[PDB]
C-alpha cells in the first residue's frame, strides 16, 4: 500500500461510497491503482468504446462518418439534447459520435450501438483491441442502472485505463481516427466538475463523464500535464443507496491526490 493509496483510502472512507482509480503515466508506463481490479458500472463512460468502434469502421469506409441516421420520435429516451432537434430528420454518424461524447446524448449512444449491431458489437470491438474485461450488455438508459453486484455494463479501472491509452495515445485506431477521438474528448462539455476540477488549470484534459443510479459518478480522462508526458486517469465512484446524490467532488479529490503524488 503506497502513500497515494492511503490518501485515496482516507478519501473513500469519508465519502461513504466505493472508489476505483487507475492511473497510467506514459512517461515511464507506471501505474497507480486503487481497487483497480474491482468491477464498477461504467455508465456513460462506455460511450468512448462505442464511438471508437465506429471510428474503426470508418477506416475502411471513407464516407461512413457522413452517413445519415434517421431519428424518430420513438428514439428519444431520458436525455437527448442534440437528438431531439433532429426528430423526423437525420444525424450523421459524426454528429452522433460528437453528441454522445461531448454532450452525453443517450439517443446518440443508442444509434452508435445500433450501427455496431447491438451492445455485443461494442464488446466485440473491446476484445479486438485486447480488452478482455469490458462488457456492454444494454442500451441507454438501462446501462446506467448501476446495481451493486450486477456484472452488466461494467469494467475495471485498470482495464479501462489501458484501453483509453491504446485508443487515444496508442495505435488501436488509425492516426486520423485517433486524432478525431482526442479532439472530441477535448471538446467535452460535461467534465469541469470532475477529474478536471482536481488538476492544475494549466493541464489539458479530454474526458468522458458518467452518472447512474446508486449515486454513481464516473470520469475517464487523458491528461496532458504542464511539461510532462500524458497521463490516463480513470475515476469510478458508486454508493450503497439507489437514490444517492452525485459526488463529482470525490472524483476531483481523487484526481488532486493523484496529481500531487506524481
Ligand atoms: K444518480
Amino acid at each position: 500500500t503506497s502513500a497515494v493509496q492511503q490518501k485515496l483510502a482516507a478519501l473513500e472512507k469519508s465519502s461513504g461510497g466505493r472508489l476505483g482509480v487507475a492511473l497510467i503515466d506514459t512517461a515511464d508506463n507506471t501505474q497507480v491503482l486503487y481497487r483497480g481490479d474491482e468491477r464498477f458500472p461504467m455508465c456513460s463512460t462506455s460511450k468512448v468504446m462505442a464511438a471508437a468502434a465506429v471510428l474503426k469502421q470508418s477506416e475502411t469506409q471513407k464516407q461512413l462518418l457522413n452517413q445519415p441516421v434517421e431519428i424518430k420520435p420513438a428514439d428519444l429516451v431520458n436525455y437527448n439534447p442534440i437528438a431531439e432537434k433532429h426528430v423526423n430528420g437525420t444525424m450523421t454518424l459524426a454528429e452522433l459520435s460528437a453528441a454522445a461524447l461531448q454532450y452525453s446524448d443517450n439517443t446518440a449512444m443508442n444509434k452508435l450501438i445500433a450501427q455496431l449491431g447491438g451492445p455485443g458489437g461494442v464488446t466485440a470491438f473491446a476484445r479486438a483491441i485486447g480488452d478482455e474485461t469490458f462488457r456492454l450488455d444494454r442500451t441507454a438508459p438501462t446501462l446506467n442502472t448501476a446495481i451493486p453486484g450486477d456484472p452488466r455494463d461494467t469494467t475495471t479501472p485498470r482495464a479501462m485505463a489501458q484501453t483509453l491509452r491504446q485508443l487515444t495515445l496508442g495505435h488501436a485506431l488509425g492516426e486520423t481516427q485517433r486524432a478525431q477521438l482526442v479532439t472530441w474528448l477535448k471538446g467535452n462539455t460535461t467534465g469541469a466538475a470532475s477529474i478536471r476540477a482536481g488538476l492544475p488549470t494549466s493541464w489539458t484534459v479530454g474526458d468522458k463523464t458518467g452518472s447512474g443510479d446508486y449515486g454513481t459518478t464516473n470520469d475517464i480522462a487523458v491528461i496532458w500535464p504542464q511539461g510532462r508526458a500524458p497521463l490516463v486517469l480513470v475515476t469510478y465512484f458508486t454508493q450503497p443507496q439507489q437514490n444517492a446524490e452525485s459526488r463529482r467532488d470525490v472524483l476531483a479529490s481523487a484526481a488532486r491526490i493523484i496529481a500531487e503524488g506524481l
